[PDB]
């Protein structure tokens, strides 16, 4: 016997939260300008799914590079969001994107000014009308594609849909996505219940083959088991806190953790539910988006989160935090001490969301809301700038930025059929 330490989650603690600097320009998301482009009159888009293989690498096929977005149709006839004086009130619509969320496709042969597709699944298909978050994995030559993602309201489902990309010289169509399957769903046991918490989360699942055992696993948000407010903020998830920074307050109500699954096979068919990589209760209870990027025989492990969802007593920005560990099952480690990767700018804190760090160091990002002036705003629903960002051991660094949704291939994949 080779004794090895057991695997146990790795806790993002309230002294690791302390650490959070938003002033930090090595990790702050360059400002977005207030005259940004909008890729459709006609639809809001935000969280953003590059096609990619198994193993990670972003995708094209036949030349054509691939996003899946979330999207909500624009209504700027609706009376709902007419204001007192008649006019459309954009802000009220885009707020009420998640309730009506379907998912479409895009397609280039630059990897950026993204031609719309449609929708995915046609009307009816999903057994939930909202289809929410998670990734469209190309499988092989013949183009068949399993789409992962969360059928949200009754409950939150992990789910999968084959069905295939066909392309021609001209664009690219999704075909023969009828059949949605049931993965998992929250336990109650490791991953809080709707039964245990109104507000809890199950989502945004990233599937992926382990470079180091060749088995498949999963990703995905949830929160700690347990009934909403018993919760307790112990020595371990209060941390090595600073003199006077020992009150949790009532932090106790945040409970966000980054969970995994396991497959029993290599077609991402059975799954099971193994307990959580990271656990942030009394530090944030949503840790969004959870993704791999393998570097250095390391596990990079990002997650997107908001200030407002912050540990009572801890703040923060919105956008990607990020842990590194020398093995799957950990331990990590904060990076950059903290955890804080890229940040939003103070002065335009909500200017972008649901960042997607690639393999190639190129992060993604939609267009929330940009200031444009003492009370005035814009709302985007658009690809934002892409920016360039180098993993260095237990540090990252902003490098550059890069045009509005640019999202340049990593492997082209030939697919006939």
């Amino acid at each position: 016997i080779q004794p090895y330490k057991p695997t146990k989650a790795t806790i993002w603690s309230r002294a690791d939260a302390l650490k959070v600097n938003e002033y930090d320009p090595t990790t702050t998301q360059p400002l977005v300008s207030g005259d940004f482009p909008v890729m459709s009159d006609e639809v809001f888009i935000w969280d953003t799914m590059p096609l990619r293989d198994i193993d990670g690498n972003i995708a094209s096929v036949n030349g054509w590079s691939v996003i899946f977005t979330l999207t909500a149709d624009r209504n700027p006839t609706a009376p709902e969001y007419q204001d007192e004086q008649g006019n459309y009130d954009i802000t009220l619509d885009w707020n009420d994107r998640h309730g009506r969320a379907k998912m479409y496709f895009w397609y280039s042969r630059t990897g950026k000014d993204w031609i719309i597709g449609g929708r995915v699944m046609a009307e009816g298909v999903s057994p939930t009308a909202r289809e929410w978050a998670g990734t469209p994995v190309l499988l092989n030559e013949r183009g068949e594609i399993d789409l992962y993602y969360t059928a949200v309201t009754p409950g939150a489902t992990v789910v999968k849909v084959r069905g295939r990309v066909v392309t021609t010289e001209n664009g690219v169509e999704m075909v023969g996505f009828k059949k949605v399957k049931s993965l998992f769903e929250a336990d109650g046991k490791m991953y809080q219940t709707e039964s245990q918490n109104p507000y809890w989360a199950f989502r945004d699942p990233c599937p992926f083959r382990d470079p180091k055992s060749g088995k498949l696993y999963m990703l995905f948000e949830g929160n700690v088991a347990g009934e909403r407010g018993s919760h307790v903020v112990g020595p371990d998830e209060l941390g090595d806190v600073p003199p006077g920074y020992e009150d949790a307050g009532n932090s106790h109500f945040q409970t966000g953790c980054i969970g995994i699954a396991v497959c029993r096979d290599e077609d991402g068919d059975d799954w099971e539910l193994l307990p959580p990589l990271i656990t942030a209760v009394g530090v944030n209870d949503q840790t969004e988006r959870p993704h791999f990027v393998f570097q250095d025989g390391k596990y990079y492990l990002f997650t997107i989160s908001h200030k407002f969802t912050y540990g009572d007593g801890l703040t923060g920005p919105d956008g990607v935090y990020g842990f590194v560990s020398e093995n799957l099952f950990g331990p990590y480690v904060p990076l950059n001490g903290s955890g804080l990767v890229l940040g939003n700018p103070p002065s335009q804190p909500y200017q972008t969301y649901s960042h997607y760090v690639m393999p190639n160091g190129l992060v993604t990002s939609f267009i929330d809301s940009v200031p444009t002036g003492e009370d005035s705003y814009r709302i985007g629903g658009t690809e934002a700038p892409t920016v360039l960002i180098k993993l260095k051991g237990a540090q990252t660094f902003v490098l550059e930025e890069f045009d509005y949704g640019y999202i340049p291939p990593m492997i082209d994949v030939k697919v006939e059929h």
